[PDB]
């Protein structure tokens, strides 16, 4: 598959800069922002299938669900939601600088927690706190399954998928961990974030655990 290439709006590069150099501690909080996204998409597929009950036929069950890991470092972390087009793909994750990207930075150096990130809608992003490359795997109803990737850089790409497993309907989130940063393949770990910060979710959030039987 060709591959095609764009590149990061000016401000959301610097808010990436940000993210990766300016804040040290409490990086946990990428958790309940990748939660929270997950639980707005899977309101919208749960509010349009109101009055179009087709929508949810591609992947009947609304669920929250994480996976880590261990071998490639990584933890993924995926929804029935909505998903993304294409096209939104693009639009929503680096081309177009959605409002309150540069109004965060500012916040931020004014003195700002880093967890008011999600207020300014720029949740996304903190993903980069522990992870230093990330692919977004989306399938929505009204286009074929892609991959979005970036790797902190100044661009990112999208390219067709013919290379992950089919989810029927919504987005994938597969953070590439830094070596500083593994203690999230961790049953308890997570399960302990999810739990002090991610009370009151409307949505089934299932643990993914792979134990060798002895
Ligand atoms: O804009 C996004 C943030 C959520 C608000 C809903 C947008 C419409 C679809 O959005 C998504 O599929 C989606 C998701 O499922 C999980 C995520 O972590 C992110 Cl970032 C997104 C993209």
């Amino acid at each position: 598959m060709a591959s095609e290439t764009f590149e990061f709006q000016a401000e959301i590069t610097q808010l990436m800069s940000l993210i990766i150099n300016t804040v040290y501690s409490n990086k946990e909080i990428f958790l309940r922002e990748l939660i929270s996204n997950a639980s707005d998409a899977l309101d919208k597929i749960r509010y349009k299938s109101l009055s179009d009950p087709k929508q949810l036929e591609t992947e009947p069950d609304l669920f929250i669900r994480i996976t880590p890991k261990p071998e490639q470092k990584v933890l993924e972390i995926r929804d029935s939601g909505i998903g993304m087009t294409k096209a939104e793909l693009i639009n929503n994750l680096g081309t177009i600088a959605k409002s309150g990207t540069k109004a965060f930075m500012e916040a931020l150096s004014a003195g700002a927690d880093v967890s008011m990130i999600g207020q300014f809608g720029v949740g996304f992003y903190s993903l980069f706190l522990v992870a230093d490359r990330v692919q977004v795997i989306s399938k929505s109803n009204d286009d074929e399954q892609y991959i979005w990737e970036s790797n902190a850089g100044g661009s990112f790409t999208v390219t067709l998928d013919e290379v992950n497993e089919r989810i029927g309907r919504g987005t994938i989130l597969r953070l590439f961990l830094k070596d500083d940063q593994l203690e999230y393949l961790e049953e308890k770990r997570i399960k302990e974030v999810i739990k002090r910060h991610s009370e009151f979710v409307a949505y089934p959030i299932q643990l993914v655990v792979t134990k060798e039987v002895e």
